[PDB]
């Protein structure tokens, strides 16, 4: 129950895959594909990537991004990323995929984001739950992207 704060904001959605693997601290996450993202582009599309951040008690600690896709609003991936994270700890950090628009002049601006761990909710801790509940099994699931100021304060 609960979570769903996104859900109006009209942003567009994101499928990934969560893995984690206790004995060795492995944490795997594949960027599969995006849908009906907002367009981000004056007569155009959006030029989509996707970035993911690691993060615990509001500190960024690790970043990796995907490659851009050109003119499209449901642009596909694929695009595997791992990170180390001990089993004492994987109940206290969080995972930020942000979609954003490229542009190869200007701060690329976020479409929106969405964050799975702890201090998730709704369909985010599910998908988290699910993860730890099943050892080395890969796990994909949608999620709602939400505006950044709202995610933002929440990850702050
Ligand atoms: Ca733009
Ligand atoms: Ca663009």
């Amino acid at each position: 129950s609960g979570g769903g704060g996104g859900i109006l904001e009209k942003l567009g959605d994101i499928c990934f895959s969560l893995r984690y693997v206790p004995t060795a601290g492995k944490l795997t996450v594949v960027i599969l594909e995006a849908k009906n993202l907002k367009k981000m582009d004056v007569g155009g599309l959006s030029d989509p990537y996707v970035k993911i951040h690691l993060m615990q008690n509001g500190k960024r600690l690790k970043k990796k991004k995907t490659t851009i896709k050109k003119n499209t609003l449901n642009p596909y991936y694929n695009e595997s990323f791992s990170f180390e994270v001990p089993f004492e700890q994987i109940q206290k950090v969080q995972v930020v995929v942000t979609v954003l628009d490229y542009d190869k002049i200007g701060k690329n601006d976020a479409i929106g984001k969405v964050f799975v761990g702890y201090n998730s909710t709704g369909a985010e801790l599910r998908h988290w739950s699910d993860m730890l509940a099943n050892p080395r099994r890969p796990i994909a699931q949608w999620h709602t992207l939400q505006v950044e100021e709202e995610v933002d304060a929440m990850l702050a």
